[PDB]
C-alpha cells in the first residue's frame, strides 16, 4: 500500500498486529518494553522491542517517491532507584530486524557492541558522549551507524508521560521531533535526512528499550502512525 | 489498534503485506485473483484470494464497541467467452482463513461443498434471477441473504464502495461503472453474531469450466472502533 495508518489509544492484552521481541509484553493496557516483576517494578538486565506487523513502504525508486510520515506516542519511565536507565527509542529498520546480540544497556537493544533511523530518549550516563552533556539525559536522533547526530538536553521525570510527535517531510527531508510533558514543558530537535540513503524501500517501525545494571520501566502507553508516498 | 487504514492505488509486484492464496498473483500492476496464461488470457479451473496481513479489530466485547468500516475497490472481468465465470468477492473472515477444499467454480473459493461476511459479484448461472449475474451479500453459511441484479461488462472497471455503520448495523454496497450505471444493495447485519473480534479482509475469485480474469485494480480500506 502507498498509504498506511493505525492508532493504539491504549494497548489491551489481546494484540494481533504487534511483533514482540525480547522481554516486551503487554501489562496494564500498556506495552512494557522492559521486564517488570509481579509488582510492576523494573528489573535489571532486560531488553525488549515491538514492531508493527505491516511493513511500511518508505520510498519507491521506480516512481521517485518518498513517504511523508508521522509517529505520535507517549511513554513513561519509573524507577525505585535515583538513576533509572537506560532509555527508550522509536526506530525504523529493515523488515527482518531483530535484537542484536549484546545490545543491552546503553545500546538500547538497537545496536550491536547498520540501516536504521531512530529517536532515542536516554537517561543513562555515557563516558565519551561527544554529542551531548553526559551529566544529563538527552534526546538524540540516530542515522545509520551514527548515534546522536543531533541531540537536545532533556529532563527525566519519574512516572510522567512524555507526549512525542516525530514527523518526516520528504520535501524538505526534515525529521522533526517534538516532545512535551503534561505541564507543557517542551523539547525540540530536528535534522535533515534523506531516508533513501540509509533505509531500504520497505521497512518496519516500532520501539526498543533496555536496562543494564541500572534500570527503569519503559512503558509505551499509546501510539498512532501514518505514512503516505508522495512524489518528490 | 482501534483504527487501521491502508490504500493501494495500484498493485506493483513488490508486495509485502498481502497474503496470497491459491493462484492469486500480481500482473500488470493489478492483482490477478485467478490464473492467466503467458498471453494474459484467463484459464479454466482456478481459485485465488488475497488477505491484507494486518488484522482488523472489528468489534470488542469488553468495551461494547463495534467498528465502522469502509472498503473501496475496483475490478474488471475479461473473457473470450460470452459466459465468463464465476465471480469475485470482497470478504471478511477469521484471520487464519484458507481456501476451503473443493471451493472452486461457483463456490468462489469462499465456501466448502463458517464465519464470514462477503459481497459477491457473480456472473455465472435461489434468491436471484439465474437469467442474469447478481451481487449478493453472504452472512455466515447463508449465501445471498440478499441480492440485486447486476450487469457484467467485459473489460470495464466496476468501482465499489462497501460500508458498515455500527449504529444502524447496515452493510451498504454501491457499485458503478464509468458511465454512471449504479447498483446498490444493503442488509442489516450484527457483525458480532457471525465474526470474531479480530478478522482479516480481502478478496476471493474462481473459475470452473467457464472462465474470466478477476482483476483487482485498486483497494482502500479504513476501520475504527466506535462506542
Ligand atoms: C554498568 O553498566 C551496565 O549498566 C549501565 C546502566 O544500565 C548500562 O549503561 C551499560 O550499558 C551496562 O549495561
Ligand atoms: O465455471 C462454471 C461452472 O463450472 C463447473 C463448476 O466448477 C461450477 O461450480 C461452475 O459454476
Amino acid at each position: 500500500q502507498d498509504s498506511l495508518s493505525f492508532g493504539f489509544p491504549t494497548f489491551p492484552s489481546d494484540q494481533k498486529n504487534l511483533i514482540f521481541q525480547g522481554d516486551a509484553q503487554i501489562k496494564n493496557n500498556a506495552v512494557q518494553l522492559t521486564k517488570t516483576d509481579s509488582n510492576g517494578n523494573p528489573v535489571a538486565s532486560t531488553v525488549g522491542r515491538i514492531l508493527f506487523s505491516a511493513q511500511v513502504h518508505l520510498w519507491e525508486k521506480s516512481s521517485s517517491r518518498v513517504a511523508n510520515f508521522q509517529s505520535q506516542f507517549s511513554f513513561s519511565l519509573k524507577s525505585p532507584l535515583s538513576n533509572g536507565a537506560d532509555g527508550i527509542a522509536f526506530f525504523i529498520a529493515p523488515p527482518d530486524t531483530t535484537i542484536p546480540s549484546g545490545s543491552g544497556g546503553g545500546l538500547l537493544g538497537l545496536f550491536a557492541p547498520n540501516q536504521v533511523i531512530a529517536v532515542e530518549f536516554d537517561t543513562f550516563y555515557a563516558q565519551d558522549s561527544n554529542t551531548w552533556d553526559p551529566n544529563y539525559p538527552h534526546i538524540g536522533i540516530d542515522v545509520n551507524s551514527i548515534r546522536s547526530v543531533k541531540t537536545v538536553k532533556w529532563d527525566r521525570r519519574d512516572g510522567q508521560s512524555l507526549n512525542v510527535l516525530v514527523t518526516f517531510n520528504p520535501s524538505t527531508r526534515n525529521l522533526d521531533v517534538v516532545a512535551t510533558y503534561s505541564d507543557g514543558t517542551r523539547y525540540e530537535v530536528s535534522y535533515e535526512v534523506d531516508v533513501r540513503s540509509v533505509l531500504p524501500e520497505w521497512v518496519r517501525v516500532g520501539f526498543s528499550a533496555a536496562s543494564g545494571e541500572q534500570y527503569q520501566t519503559h512503558t509505551l502507553e499509546s501510539w498512532s502512525f501514518t505514512s503516505t508516498l508522495l512524489y518528490t
